[PDB]
This record gives C-alpha cells, structure tokens and sequence, in this order.
C-alpha cells in the first residue's frame, strides 16, 4: 500500500531540509523531485515512502554481471515501485524499466570553473591541460561511451583512459572537482544540475557551450508496472498544469544566488 | 505488412519534393519526418507507406461528437499504424494513443514579424493592438483553452473571442498572417516551427521571449500497438545516435537562409 519511491539525494531534486534531523519519513526531504513525488502521489492516489537509493547511483548495467545498479537497479530488482529522480530516459534503461514521458528536458553540458578557456566539447576534446569527466553509473558517461560522433568518441577515449578516474561517484564530487581544480577540470553533467549549481554560491562555476545532446528525465517504474500508466498521465497533467514549470522555477531560479 | 505512417504536410517535417508529381509512394516527400520515418522504419525493420493526413490536422477531439480528427484520429480509428510527425505529446492524446519518448523538445513560442513591440506572452496579453492566435486543432490552442495561468487565461479569453478568428487552419497560414500583418499579428506556435520559419526567407519573422511551456513531439501509435515498443526504442536510439540532432540541423539550419 505504501509504495517505495527510490530517489537520489541530488540538489535541488531531493535534498535534506535544514531542520530535517527533527523530521521523519518524507518530511525530511525537499526539492523538485520531492514536490514531484508528492504531486504524482496525489494524482496517482498512493501513499509512498521516499527512499534514497542505497548506492547513491542513477543506474548502470555492469557489463560483466549484467547487474543494474542505482535506482534503475532498485526498480529492476523489485526494491522500489517508482523512481522519482532526475533519471535520464535512455535506450538501455528503457529496455529494462519504464519511464513516464519526460518531466524535465535537459542535455549534457559542460561545467567549468569560471574563466576556464573552454567553450565547447570540441575545445575540451582538442586539448589535455583541462581534464574532464562525468558522473559514474550515469547516462552522461554512457552517452560518451556509446557515442559515434567523432568529438564525443575522442572525449570518451580520453575519459575512459583518464587516470586517476575522471568519473565521479556523485555530481557533488564532480562539481567539487571543478571548483577546486583552478579551471583544470571541467565536468560533463546535465544542464539541469549545471544550471542549478551555476545559481548557488560560491557562484564560481558556469555552464559553457550548448548542450551536447537533448534528453529528458522520466519517472521510472519497473517494466510493465501498473503504476507506470497513472504516473505517466500524472506527469503529463503536471506539465500541462504548469506545475513542473513552477517547480523548476521554485527549485532552480527563485532562490538563485548568483 | 506495409504499415501506414500518417504524417502531415508541415515544413520542414514533410514537404512534397519538387518533382513529386513524377514520384509515387514515399518518394514524393522529403523532410525531417520523412527522414525520421525512414530511419525509424529501417531500425524497426518495417515496410511503410507515408500517408499525409487527409484533414491536414494534428488532432483534437470534437467536444460534441467526441471524434478525433487529424493524425490522432488516423491512429485512433485504425487508419494508420504510426504517426511520424510534429505531434505534441499531450495528456488528452496520451489517453487515446501511445507516444514514443519525445524525438523533439519544444515549447509554445511567439512568432512576431521582426520589429513587433512584443517580447513576451505578458506583452501580448496586456494589449490588443497586436492580434495573436494559434493553429486550430492543435496542442497550442488546447494549451490556452486549458490554461489556468492568468496570463494565458487572458490570452485565451482574447483569442477565443477575437474576430475575425485568430485561429489558423495551418501553421503556414499563421506564418503568412504574421508576415502580411505589418506586426499587428503574432502567432503562437511551437518553437520548432518558429525556429524553422525564422530560418527561411523573407527572414521577416522571429521567435520572441522564452517558450510558454516545455513539451515534446512523439512518434505516435494506436494505443497498445505492438509497434509502439520498437518505435520508442528506435526513437531513443536515433536520439542517442545523434540522428535527430543531425536531422534538425539538416532541415532547420544547414540550409538556413537568415
Ligand atoms: N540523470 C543522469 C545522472 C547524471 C548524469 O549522468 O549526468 C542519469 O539518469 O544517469
Ligand atoms: N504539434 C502541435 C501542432 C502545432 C501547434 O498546435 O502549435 C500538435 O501536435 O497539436
Ligand atoms: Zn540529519
Ligand atoms: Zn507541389
Ligand atoms: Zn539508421
């Protein structure tokens, strides 16, 4: 009856509220996806428990074991009834889980420390002084691994062969690496996160160049889940009611700091 | 065996080739959706025949008869197996047909003749000298009809009762009206079409302001259609393989004229 909603602590989607340690259950969290979950749950008429994905990962199929990790894994292996998170709709994932229509559009973007002489993926690919990386177990890394576009193939080859790893285990780590690397690290991450971070103190990062691709986050459910339909309709309704836009404004721009 | 692909004559998605009268079948047409259908069909491994929707409409449900027209109707009533078209994914359509994940992201946008003193929906809403309208039988019109947001409600109220009609039967008609109206007509249409027209001579129109909303086109199939799955996976694959980006460039920007 209480459905398990897997999600990931990723600002501003799901964040601990400042006074959270005096709260329990869903009350502890706030953010775009918390609001989204609330709104979805309201329309799908379910009780739900927000559960932060144990491994902290979005989800990436180990090529050896074929095991899916992250929230995708939570869904695939029956541990969560629905993932409400900035979980990118991708082909390999759609093969194993269902996604609502996107509740957010985004693209892979480059985050640089302000003043970094990078304006594009091409700029990154044609040089080596500025290291770059992406989130592990995420759609962005897969994008590059799988890309047949020459420049991205080159970036992938660099990243894949980067030592130490230029793959981070959290977005926060990637952002931290950008911020601490005096311009010598650029982070490839989704424009949504990039933009949010760009608006948070210390305001020392920025998104550069256009998006490398265009995709969406969807609310994910186990393949064939009967929840999937209601959730999809809920997402479409929320988008059309302008709630998603309002939420985006509320969580990205309204509190903007830069 | 041959699946019927409904689509609509809407530049640059589907256009007659110059020598179309010499040609038969799919060869008659060219454009983004013609290329996309070709790629989708190749990847789904189906033979298909493009069939231009008779009523030249995207699809809306007549409140009286409850009859779906346009491409949505072609799918709903079993005359087409798939719609490959700039068909907006909407809640009401999703209730009657299936959509792939979006192959294009877009929003309602304002097309003005260059020089028109309008920079936003608010600018349009708060005034009457500049008439504005949208396509009939499309998601844009429904967006305004359905909107509970004051500005758009005001715009809807304006449009609903504007005389003569500010609603056009084709995008082309709306564009032509913008172009002919000396800046006294603005056209609310999807950013995609807006951006395309912006790139075409006489180069006298432009998209202004941000998009009013954010949504996507999906390749549509009849609810529960088996084809739906492969098509969705095809779209995801083509997206990730950069096809859609390439097609967008090919049909919008590469031949750009402005
Ligand atoms: N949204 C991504 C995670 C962030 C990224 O990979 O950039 C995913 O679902 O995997
Ligand atoms: N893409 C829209 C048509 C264009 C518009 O309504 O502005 C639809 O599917 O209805
Ligand atoms: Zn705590
Ligand atoms: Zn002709
Ligand atoms: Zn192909």
């Amino acid at each position: 009856r209480t459905i398990v909603v897997t999600t990931i602590l990723e600002s501003p989607y799901v964040m601990y509220k400042k006074n959270h340690e005096q709260l329990e259950g869903n009350e502890r969290y706030e953010g775009y996806c918390v609001d989204l979950a609330y709104e979805i749950a309201k329309h799908v008429r379910i009780k739900y428990k927000l559960s932060i994905v144990g491994d902290g990962k979005y989800g990436a199929r180990d090529p050896e074991t074929k095991i899916w990790n992250g929230m995708v894994g939570e869904l695939v292996y029956g541990r969560a009834d629905i993932a409400v998170a900035p979980l990118t709709i991708t082909l390999v994932r759609e093969e194993v889980i269902d996604f609502s229509k996107p509740f957010m559009s985004l693209g892979i973007s480059i985050m640089i420390k302000k003043g970094t002489p990078i304006e594009s993926a091409e700029d990154l690919a044609k040089q080596t002084e500025i290291a770059y990386g992406t989130l592990d177990s995420g759609s962005t890394k897969e994008f590059f691994r799988r890309s047949k576009i020459a420049v991205y193939e080159k970036m992938w080859s660099y990243m894949k062969s980067a030592e130490p790893s230029v793959f981070t285990k959290t977005t926060a780590d990637g952002v931290a690496r950008v911020r601490k690397s005096k311009g010598k690290f650029a982070f490839l991450l989704e424009s949504t996160m990039n933009e949010y971070i760009e608006q948070r103190k210390p305001c020392d990062t920025m998104k550069v160049g256009g998006n490398l691709d265009s995709k969406g986050y969807g609310v994910a459910t186990p393949k064939g889940s009967a929840l999937g339909n209601a959730v999809n309709l809920a997402v479409l309704k929320l988008n059309e009611q302008g709630l998603l836009d309002k939420l985006k404004n509320k969580w990205w721009y309204d509190k903007g700091e830069c």
